[PDB]
């Protein structure tokens, strides 16, 4: 079962383990840097690095893919935009009103897949 | 809830967003450090960094919490130990038999709460 289980008290501020997102770009993504750990190869233009607020989430989501990911891009709770970064082939998925909670997937040259875990709401 | 969507192609090995753990830890964890990211405060001391290798993820986790979280320690799938770090006092809970995701939580002073994403089998 995906679930999510909370110990501790009530104080403090919320955090995330997701703390920043780039990628290396051109007609694909050629990697996605998580936290600044790099995923893929050394192809294609490096982005900025967004780094996410406080209490700040991404709450939509476009990925372009076929047999890799060719694009991504993302908006957040607060209304700030990343991307979109890539090409134009593949087909496009959306992911609208979630909190994304951690990005995975799988790379070699370029970025294979992703595998996005999310509430929905 | 937690859910999850793959995008992509069969390619490439697999990543996961989460990449390393330490903590500042006295009688209480103090910080959590995910990915290099500090939450908490400046007090206790400062663990090594556990890094996860490929394939590799907790499948047992011990948290002692009371308002705050006392003590973390974690087993990976591959049988590797992080901790006991911090103190004894709050209680115990054990989380086994699982596949940790993500690591969230709320920060002040000191590590106050644990929110933990995983797959329980
Ligand atoms: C000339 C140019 O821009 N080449 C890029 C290459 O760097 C990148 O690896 C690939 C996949 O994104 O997209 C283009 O082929
Ligand atoms: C016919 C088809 O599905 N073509 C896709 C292409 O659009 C996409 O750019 C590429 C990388 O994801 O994967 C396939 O080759
Ligand atoms: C031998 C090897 O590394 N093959 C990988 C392949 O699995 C992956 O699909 C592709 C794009 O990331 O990059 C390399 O070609
Ligand atoms: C002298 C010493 O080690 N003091 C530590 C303190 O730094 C830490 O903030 C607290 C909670 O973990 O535990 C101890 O009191
Ligand atoms: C009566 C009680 O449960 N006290 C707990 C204590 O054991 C724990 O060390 C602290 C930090 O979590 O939170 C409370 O003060
Ligand atoms: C206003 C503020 O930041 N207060 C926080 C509190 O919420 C948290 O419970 C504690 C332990 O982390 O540290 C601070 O006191």
């Amino acid at each position: 079962s995906l679930t999510h289980r909370k110990f501790g008290g009530s104080g403090g501020s919320p955090f995330s383990g997701l703390s920043s997102i780039a990628v290396r770009s051109g007609s694909y993504l050629d990697a996605i840097i998580i936290d600044g750990v790099h995923h893929g190869g050394s192809g294609g233009n490096l982005s900025p690095t967004f780094t996410f607020g406080s209490g700040e989430y991404i709450s939509n989501m476009t990925i372009r893919s076929g047999d890799y990911i060719d694009n991504i891009s993302f908006e957040t709770n607060m209304g700030r935009r990343f991307g979109p970064y890539g090409g134009s082939g593949g087909s496009a998925n959306t992911l609208s009103n979630v909190k994304v909670i951690q990005i995975n997937g799988s790379a070699g040259d370029y970025l294979d897949s992703l595998d996005i875990y999310y509430e929905q709401y």
